[PDB]
Parts: C-alpha cells; sequence; structure tokens
C-alpha cells in the first residue's frame, strides 16, 4: 500500500491528545457551549475499545482496562483543559459500523461497563461530565434503513446501573413516539433525532403536537449543495407549498409527545434545555476544500433553521481536531483560525436562537481515505496494523 495502515505510538497518541485539548479550548473561545468527545461509530477512539480493532500489547491493548485507556486520557485532558461541565461523551456499545464488534463479541458489554464505571467514579470525584451520548442498538449502522440492523440481542439499559447523569439516547427514534414516550419516563433521558433532522428543520414542533414528518432525501445528506440542507421546510412552509399526505412520510402515525418528560426543561452542563430533543452530531460534507472550512454560504442558515425552537441541544457535525485526524475533504476541522471565523458565526446564531452548541470532536482512524492523508503527507492511523476495515 502507498499509505499502510500504521498503528500509533504511545508519543503519537500524545500528541493527538495534544490536539484535543487545543481543538476543545479553540470551540469554547470561539463561543461554543462545550465539546462532545466522539469515541463511537467506529472511528479512531471506538478503534482503541474494541478488541476486534485493537491487538495491541502494549498499555493500550490487551484487556479491558487497556482498551478503555485512550478515550479516558481524553475525557481526563478535556475535564482538565476546559471544566468537567463542558465535556460529553459520546459511545455505540453495540455499533457494527466502520467494522467494529457489536454484540457478536461476548465480551462488549463489559467493555463498554467498565467505561461507564471509571466516569461515575470521576463523578464521585467531583469531575462530573456532562452527559453520555449513546447509539441505541436499534440503529447499529446509521447507512441502513430505520428498523434494518436493529440488534435485538442487547440494551444500553446496564449503563444507567453505572452511570448516574444525564443520559442521550439516538437511533430510530423519530418514527417511534410510542418507544420515546417510555423512555423518556427516566428523568435524567434525553432523546436525539438524526435523520429526521435532517428533514425536519422544525422537528420540535412536530413532536409536541404530533405533526407529519417531512421524508428525508438519502442522496443529498452528503453532497456540496445547498439542496437537502436548506431547503426542507417547516409544517406551515410545506403547507403552503402544498404538500400534502405524499410529501411526507408514508403510513407514519404520529403522537403529540408534548405531555411527556421531552417536553420539561433539563439542565445539561452549563445550559438549561427548555426541552429534551438533541440533534445528535451529524456530518454534512459542506465544508470547504481545501482547508476543511465550514460553509461560509449555506451553514449558518442550515444551523439556524434547526436552532429555531428555544432551548435546543444541538451537537455540530464531527470536527477534525487536527490535520491527522481528518482524511475527508469536505468535513470541517476547529484547528485553524480561518475555521474558527467561520464557527464563531454559527456559534452566534444558534445562541441568537437562545439555543445551544456543541462541538463533537473527531478523529477518524482507519475510517480515513488513506489516498487524501497521502496526498497531504499524513500517516494512516489505527490502533493495530494487522487488522484492517472490511
Ligand atoms: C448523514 C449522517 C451523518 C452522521 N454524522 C455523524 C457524525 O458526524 N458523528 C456522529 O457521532 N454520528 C453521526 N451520525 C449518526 C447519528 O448521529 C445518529 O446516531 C444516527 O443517525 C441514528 O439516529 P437517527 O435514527 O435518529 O438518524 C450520522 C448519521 C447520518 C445519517
Amino acid at each position: 500500500a502507498n499509505n499502510p495502515q500504521h498503528s500509533l505510538t504511545k508519543d503519537e497518541i500524545k500528541q493527538y491528545i495534544k490536539e484535543y485539548v487545543q481543538a476543545a479550548k479553540n470551540s469554547i473561545a470561539a463561543g461554543a457551549d462545550g465539546v462532545e468527545i466522539h469515541s463511537a461509530n467506529g472511528y479512531l477512539l471506538n478503534q482503541f475499545l474494541d478488541p476486534h480493532s485493537n491487538t495491541r500489547t502494549d498499555e493500550y491493548g490487551g484487556s479491558i482496562e487497556n482498551r478503555a485507556r485512550f478515550t479516558l486520557e481524553v475525557v481526563d485532558a478535556l475535564v482538565e483543559a476546559i471544566g468537567h461541565e463542558k465535556v460529553g461523551l459520546r459511545l455505540s456499545p453495540y455499533g457494527v459500523f466502520n467494522s467494529m464488534s457489536g454484540g457478536a463479541e461476548t465480551g462488549i458489554v463489559a467493555q463498554y461497563a467498565y467505561v461507564a464505571g471509571e466516569l461515575e467514579k470521576r463523578a464521585k470525584a467531583g469531575k462530573r461530565l456532562a452527559f453520555v451520548h449513546l447509539v441505541e442498538p436499534r440503529v447499529t449502522n446509521p447507512f441502513l434503513t430505520e428498523g434494518e440492523g436493529e440488534y435485538e440481542g442487547g440494551s444500553n439499559d446496564f449503563v444507567y446501573s453505572i452511570w448516574k447523569g444525564p443520559v442521550i439516547r439516538a437511533g430510530n427514534f423519530a418514527l417511534h413516539p410510542e418507544v420515546v414516550r417510555e423512555e423518556v419516563k427516566d428523568k435524567r433521558t434525553l432523546i436525539g433525532y438524526g435523520r429526521f433532522f435532517i428533514s425536519n428543520p422544525d422537528l420540535v414542533d412536530r413532536l409536541e403536537k404530533g405533526l407529519p414528518l417531512n421524508k428525508y432525501d438519502r442522496d443529498t445528506f452528503y453532497q456540496m449543495s445547498a439542496h437537502g440542507y436548506i431547503d426542507y421546510p417547516t409544517y406551515e412552509e410545506a403547507l403552503k407549498l402544498g404538500w400534502g399526505t405524499s410529501s411526507f412520510v408514508k403510513d407514519f402515525k404520529p403522537q403529540a409527545l408534548g405531555d411527556t418528560n421531552l417536553f420539561k426543561p433539563i439542565k445539561i452542563g452549563n445550559n438549561e434545555l427548555l426541552h429534551r430533543a438533541v440533534i445528535p452530531p451529524l456530518t454534512r460534507m459542506r465544508a470547504l476544500h481545501p482547508g476543511n472550512i465550514p460553509n461560509r454560504d449555506w451553514a449558518v442558515e442550515y444551523y439556524t433553521q434547526r436552532a429555531q425552537r428555544p432551548g435546543t441541544m444541538i451537537i455540530t457535525e464531527g470536527a477534525f481536531i487536527s490535520p491527522q485526524a481528518g482524511g475527508y475533504d469536505n468535513a470541517p476541522g476547529v484547528w485553524s483560525e480561518e475555521q474558527m471565523v467561520e464557527w464563531t458565526k454559527i456559534f452566534n446564531a444558534i445562541h441568537e436562537k437562545k439555543s445551544f452548541v456543541w462541538v463533537q470532536l473527531w478523529v477518524l482512524g482507519w475510517a480515513a481515505f488513506p489516498d487524501n492523508l497521502a496526498r497531504d503527507g499524513l500517516r494512516y492511523d489505527s490502533a493495530s496494523d494487522n487488522v484492517f476495515m472490511d
């Protein structure tokens, strides 16, 4: 291979940690309310957590404790740098996307239970993270249609026995208000809505009142276009455009969720949320190349539209902490001044709408395109060098 997969040295791990710290500082300085550490969906930190991808025989692999080391080191570094109430963590225990193990690995629950335990231990010491964000076994692969890749053999409920702080849960909840109604009975549970927040800028209103949902268009999830980004209508706008039952999701039977805890306020980090419908991180690939710069034409509008319900928590699309952490030309970064100038405008707009914004800090590992990295003189990184993405 022109850019063969490289097993990180300890010094290189330390360098990533340094970059996470700087990226977090950059985000806060630009106006972000906090950061989310991406340790899910088969990216670098998840590659260390997972025994399929991590075959290391040093202190970063070979046991549950060792596999959790990198993730916990990033947590600790960020808590020290910017404060515990400005840091969250995302995990996907049952995910198989990007060649992670999922439930087929009998030790997977123990691996994640250990992480949760260590977070609770830190919480007892007065350093409780703002939240833990879980992808549900409802969606083990987000590129499969709702209802597909639903793992029936495991639950994330174990996390609640261990971690005693806020929990955001994401995965196929928009089409299932009956499930949400039950899950939000737990008073520290928030619900992330991904794909349907792409297509419904006023999703929160629609959830409250039980309105029909705009269909989403997969083909414009990742595209350099305003189309499928900023041109999805609100419900009132849709009706004025003459949209009928054909433009909305077919055979979906909405429920008004306004009478549930989903519409009770809750404090997350330093923010008083007015409801518990969260926008999870959603990569959209509108960032400019070269430079991984947030889009100057459409991004402010995209986030403004989705911030429209006051007191909404928004987690940004994954943002690279450094060039070496990247490998997708059209995903944004948070390492450079030219990037932060644009992020500042995005954060401004969200705050104008009385909503909140958390930057997801992203490192790709083996999910990167090695050819892009090679072009830029960068390594193709992962936990090991003898196991590869499918
Ligand atoms: C187009 C798209 C982009 C996504 N980008 C990210 C991302 O950048 N970071 C992340 O942690 N998850 C990302 N996800 C996963 C979602 O946050 C979410 O967990 C998943 O879509 C399931 O929720 P849903 O059924 O409500 O869409 C993405 C999903 C989609 C469909």
